[PDB]
C-alpha cells in the first residue's frame, strides 16, 4: 500500500516498486513509540535488515547500542570506530555487584535486579535461601563500604564487593548456619572460583562511553542456559545503566537473540525488557528486539509479558517463520490468509512491514556503498 | 444482633469443653516470632509495620527488613537457631535504637523512618510493644494492633477456636491462611 513519512530512512521497497522510508521517531495518531520488533527463522535476513536500519539511523546521529550473542555486529563496529566489549574476556568484564539504575535507594533496587540474576543463575532456591541471599549481599556490600544512602556515580568500579566476596561472606556465616546458608556457599562457588569465574568475578573493566557499543555474548552460544540467561540479562541491566545516566535523544538499544532471555520459572528478566521497552520512550530512545524462537515469549509462564514486549512496539518486521512461530504470530497479530502466505514464501529479506496499523510486503535491499559493513 | 446470635452461639459452643474482641494493651511483642524460623517472622512483619506506618516506600520498606535482620543478629539469633530456645528476644526499641543509630549515614532511607518508630518505641505507643484478648481500649493504630494480635493468637493455636469480631491488603491475607490452615474452627463477624 505503501509508506513514505516526510522524512527519514530508506527501509527499502514495496510491491509496486514504491521508496519505503520510515520516520522512527514520528509521533501522532497510531505511531506511539519507536520500537521494533524484529521476527523471523534463521537465515532470513534479520541481522542483514537490522544492519541497514541501524546504520542509517546512526548517519542521522542515533546512538546504538547492542547485546550480540551472535558476533554479527563486529566487523560494523569495527568500521564505524565503535567499542566493541567481548563479555566472556577479562577486558569486558561487567561486575553484577555494581550498582545502577534500573528501568529511592540505588542500593534496594539494584538489589532487586540481583535476586532477578541470581534467580536466573541458582533455578531452584528455597525462600529461606533467597532471604539469606539478600542479606548477604547487604552485609558484603556494608563490609565494602556502600550503604543505603551512597550514590553509585561517586563509587569506583574497584571498589564494588564482587561475587568472590559473597561466596566467601556465605561460606563463613554456613559455620554457624550450614543449614540455611550451605548448598547456597558450594552452589556460588563456581561462580567465585570455579567455571563460569571468569565472568564475573572481579570488577568491571568496560567504560563504554561512546556512540556504537557492541557488548558481544558470542562465546557463551555453547554454555548452560543458566549461564546465558544470568549473562544476558547482566549486560542488558549494564547497558540500560549506560541509556540511562547519559541520556541523548534517538539511543536506539538492540536486543539480538532476545529469546535467550527467557525463562520460565524466572519470568522477571522478561519484565524487565518490557519495562525497558516502556521506560526507553522517555529518553526518546527505540528498544529494538530481534528474535527466532517467537513461542518461547508466548509460554504460560511469561506470554504476559512477552505479548506485550513483542506486539506493542510500533514498527515490526517479519521476515520468513518457522512452521510453529508462523501460527502463533498469525494469531497474536492476526494476520490475514494474504499475510500468513506472504510469510510462508518469503524470500530472504523479504516479508511484512508493519508500521503501527499500516502493514505491507516489503523487500529490504543495501545501496553497494553499505557493504562495507 | 450478631453479637447476639454470636453470643449464643459462643455459650451453646461453650456447652462443650482465646478471642480477639487479658487486657492485651499493655503490662501483662511483635519482635517474638529446610526453612528458617526467623524468614517467616519476618514476612509477617511486613504486613504488620505496613499496618501501622502508611505512606512507607519500598526503600524504607527494604531498610527495615535488614534492620529487623541485624537486631536480631545482635540479639543472638540467627537463621539456624530455634525459637524455643528464646525466653531474650529484641524488642521494637531495639529496632528504634539501630535504625536512629543508621540514620546519622542514611538520612535519606532510615531518616524518615527513625522518627516514625519514635512514637512505638518510646512514645504514644510503646506501652503495647516496647517490652518483652480484648482491644477495644484503642477505638492505623487499631489496624495494626489488631493485626499483631491476631497473629499471637492464630500462634497459640498453631502451637496447640477464634472468634474475629468486626474483621496494606496483605493484612486481609493472612486471614485466608490462618482459615485455611484449619487443621478449631474460625469465625468472622462484620
Amino acid at each position: 500500500s505503501g509508506i513514505n513519512d516526510g522524512s527519514g530512512i530508506v527501509l527499502g521497497k514495496d510491491r509496486d516498486g514504491g521508496l519505503v522510508l520510515v520516520d522512527i521517531w514520528k509521533r501522532g495518531g497510531d505511531r506511539t513509540n519507536s520500537n521494533w520488533t524484529i521476527l523471523a527463522k534463521p537465515g532470513a535476513g534479520k541481522s542483514f535488515t537490522a544492519k541497514m536500519l541501524l546504520l542509517r539511523e546512526y548517519m542521522q546521529g542515533s546512538r546504538v547500542i547492542i547485546i550480540d550473542p551472535e558476533r554479527e555486529y563486529k566487523e560494523m563496529c569495527r568500521k564505524l570506530g565503535g567499542v566493541w566489549i567481548n563479555c566472556t574476556g577479562g577486558e569486558g568484564k561487567i561486575n553484577p555487584l555494581q550498582v545502577r539504575l534500573r528501568p529511592q535507594s540505588p542500593l534496594a533496587l539494584h538489589i532487586q535486579t540481583l535476586r532477578t540474576f541470581f534467580s536466573l543463575y541458582l533455578r531452584d532456591l528455597t525462600d529461606t535461601e533467597k532471604a539469606a541471599l539478600e542479606d548477604a549481599l547487604v552485609e558484603v556490600y556494608k563490609e565494602a563500604g556502600i550503604t543505603w544512602d551512597t550514590d553509585p556515580r561517586g563509587v569506583p568500579n574497584d571498589k564494588w564487593p564482587t561475587v568472590k566476596e559473597l561466596y566467601e561472606y556465605c561460606v563463613k556465616k554456613a559455620e554457624e548456619n550450614p543449614e540455611t546458608y550451605g548448598r547456597l556457599s558450594v552452589l556460588l562457588k563456581r561462580a567465585a572460583e570455579g567455571a563460569d569465574s571468569y565472568l564475573w568475578a572481579g570488577p568491571t573493566a568496560v567504560e563504554a562511553d561512546s556512540d556504537f557499543i557492541v557488548f558481544d555474548v558470542h562465546d557463551l552460544q555453547n554454555a548452560e542456559d543458566q549461564v546465558k540467561r544470568a549473562q544476558y540479562f547482566n549486560v542488558l541491566s549494564f547497558a540500560w545503566n549506560i541509556l540511562e545516566r547519559d541520556r541523548r535523544e534517538r539511543t536506539v538499544l538492540v536486543v539480538d537473540e532476545a529469546w535467550m532471555l527467557v525463562d520460565p520459572q524466572t519470568p522477571q528478566a522478561i519484565a524487565f525488557l518490557r519495562d525497558t521497552s516502556k521506560r526507553i520512550r522517555k529518553y526518546n530512545g527505540s528498544l529494538i528486539v530481534i528474535s527466532q524462537n517467537v513461542i518461547d515469549f508466548l509460554a504460560p509462564e511469561v506470554q504476559r509479558y512477552g505479548q506485550a514486549l513483542l506486539d506493542n512496539p510500533t514498527y515490526k518486521l517479519l521476515l520468513a517463520q518457522g512452521e510453529k512461530d508462523l501460527e502463533a504470530i498469525t494469531t497474536l497479530m492476526n494476520l490475514s490468509e494474504a499475510e500468513h502466505d506472504l510469510l510462508v514464501n518469503a524470500k530472504r529479506g523479504e516479508g511484512l512491514f508493519v508500521a503501527g496499523t499500516q502493514r505491507i510486503h516489503i523487500k529490504i535491499e543495501a545501496a553497494p556503498y553499505e557493504m562495507q559493513y
